C-alpha cells in the first residue's frame, strides 16, 4: 500500500484494512477526499481531536472500541461501542476520540473530507503521528 | 434508515446496506461529506456520469460489477471487477459508470465529498433517478 491518489483506483479495502500495520497510513489523497488505514494497539487511542473544517467517516473492520463525542472537550456524552462492520460519522466542530477496547489491533479506515495529512502520510505508531 | 446528517453517528454499515432496497438513499449528509446506500438490480448500471467538483469513494458490500472510467466519455480506458470489499476511488473530473455483472442485487454504499444530493434524498428506482 502506497498513497494511490489522485487516480482512479479499485482496492480490496477490507484486506487492506487488515493487512496494514501503522497506526496511520494514506491510501489515496485526492483533491477533496482522503482515504487512511488505521491499526490501533490494544489499549490505545486515536487521541481527543477536533476538526472544524472538515467531516469524517471511519469503518471498522475488525476488532472492538469505544467512540466518545462531543460538542465541548470537557463533555464527551456521546458513547459508543463500535465493532467489526460499523461506521462513524464524526462531523466538523465535534470533539471525538476513539479507544481500542477489544483484546487484539482495532482495524479501521478513515475518509476524511476535505483532505487532513499530506499525500502519503506514513505514521507507524501513535508516537510519531503525536510529533507529527 | 433514514438522514442522520450532521449527527455525531454510529451504524452498522454492512447490514444497513445489504438491507436497503433503493436504488440511492440518503443515510448521513453533512456540511462535507454525504453517505448514499444504493441496491443497484441485476443488469442495471448507475449510468454514466462526470463529477468535476467532488471526489466520491464507494464500497461494495455484496455483489459483483464492473466499473469504467476515463478521462472523455468516449474513452472508458479503466475497466475493473468489483467484488464484496472492494472501495472504488473516483476523482473529480475523471467520467465513471458501474454495472451490476452478477447475479443478484448489487450492494454498496457511496461517499461524496463534497455533499451532491439534497438531504433525505431517496431515489427508490433508477428511473426516478434520473428524472430527478
Amino acid at each position: 500500500v502506497t498513497d494511490h491518489g489522485p487516480r482512479p483506483f479499485v482496492v480490496n479495502i477490507e484486506d487492506e484494512t487488515k493487512r496494514n500495520r501503522a497506526f496511520r497510513r494514506a491510501l489515496w489523497t485526492g483533491d477533496h477526499l482522503q482515504v487512511t488505514l488505521m491499526s490501533i494497539q490494544v489499549g490505545e487511542d486515536i487521541g481527543l481531536e477536533i476538526h472544524p473544517h472538515l467531516d469524517q467517516f471511519l469503518r471498522v473492520e475488525e476488532g472492538r472500541g469505544l467512540v466518545q463525542m462531543g460538542h465541548r472537550q470537557d463533555n464527551l456524552h456521546f458513547q459508543e461501542e463500535v465493532f467489526d462492520d460499523y461506521a462513524i460519522l464524526i462531523p466538523a466542530g465535534t470533539w471525538h476520540n476513539v479507544r481500542n477496547t477489544g483484546n487484539r489491533p482495532l482495524k479501521l479506515y478513515s475518509i476524511y473530507a476535505p483532505p487532513q495529512h499530506p499525500h502519503g502520510t506514513v505514521h507507524e505508531t501513535k508516537a510519531i503521528a503525536m510529533a507529527a
